[PDB]
RNA sequence: UGCGUAAUAGUAGCAUGAUUUAGUACGAGAGGAACUGUCAUGCCGGAUCACUGGUCUGUAGGUUUAUUUGACAAAAUAGUG
């Protein structure tokens, strides 16, 4: 009876994210959290913007 | 003289809470209203003294200090002792 998305979701930006949607809507939003591996994105974190 | 009018002017009541609605509506939950009804309350005003309190030259009674009038008596003065 279920419909599935396999969309990626950063570990940091979920901080009680799966807990909210589950309670708000049980059955019509049942997030099963399963790790895979760390995706690399084009961005360079560094302290102080120079020039 | 009475009984009246009423131009002109002034003019007064305002504000809350509890409950009823309703743990309702609303909201995934967290929470959480209103119209309406009732009982009250804050300040504002206009009166009144039945109660309660206040006051006392009612110099109304009661008590007592000092002095005076021989004593008791019953009074006086002490600016209402």
């Amino acid at each position: 009876d279920m419909f599935i998305i396999k969309a990626v979701l950063p570990v940091a930006e979920s901080f009680g994210f799966a807990d909210e949607i589950r309670k708000r809507t049980s059955g019509l939003a049942s997030p099963q959290l399963v790790f895979s591996h760390w995706e690399i994105i084009p961005s360079d974190p560094f302290w102080v913007p120079t020039t």
